[PDB]
C-alpha cells in the first residue's frame, strides 16, 4: 500500500506489518534524512520504534507528518 | 489576549498566532532559541504549523515550557 | 513498590510519591544512562519532569519503557 509523508510530500511503498524503524529507513533511502533526526506523527501521535503501521491503524493513502528532531519540536 | 508560559512570563497573543510565532515571542522576551523550546498545553506538546486556537488556547491559558536539552 | 523499565529490563524500587526526575536518577544510578538522555513512556504517554508516579497511575509492577533521546520518534 501507498502512504504519504509530508514534512513537500513523499510517497512510500509500505506494508501494514512494516515497523516504524523500517519506515524511517525508507524515508532515508528516498530523502537522505538519517532515521535519528526523524519525528513521525500520525493522527496527532508521535510514532515510536518497535511498533508497526497497523498498531497505529495506518492504512492506504494515510498521511504522516515528518518533523525534524533538530530544532523542530 | 494574555497567556502565561511557565517553566513565568506573560505574552500578548492572538488566537490566530502560530506556535512558531509564539516561540519567537518567547525568544524576544527570554532569549531562549525557538529550537530549544518544548511547549506543552493541556498535557499535549504543541507543534509548529498549528495556531493557538487549534488547541483552544484562550485568555489566561497557561502553557508550560520545557527545554529540549533537559529531556523528559 | 517495584516497577520495571524496559528499553533489557531493570527493576527500580520506587514510591508513588517519587518524581520523574527521581525515577530517572535511579535509572542513572543503576544503568549509567544520564537523565537528560532518558525518554520514559508509560501507558502510551511520555512522562514529564514535574509529575509523580501517582499522577500517571503508576503502580506495583507497572512496566515503563525507556527510549533514548538519540532517537528518533
Amino acid at each position: 500500500m501507498q502512504i504519504f509523508v509530508k514534512t513537500k510530500t513523499i510517497t512510500l511503498e509500505v506494508e501494514p506489518s512494516d515497523t516504524i524503524e523500517n519506515v524511517k529507513a525508507k524515508i532515508q533511502d528516498k530523502e537522505g534524512i538519517p532515521p535519528d533526526q526523524q519525528r513521525l506523527i500520525f493522527a496527532g501521535k508521535q510514532l515510536e520504534d518497535g511498533r508497526t503501521l497497523s498498531d497505529y491503524n495506518i492504512q492506504k493513502e494515510s498521511t504522516l507528518h515528518l518533523v525534524l528532531r533538530l530544532r523542530g519540536g
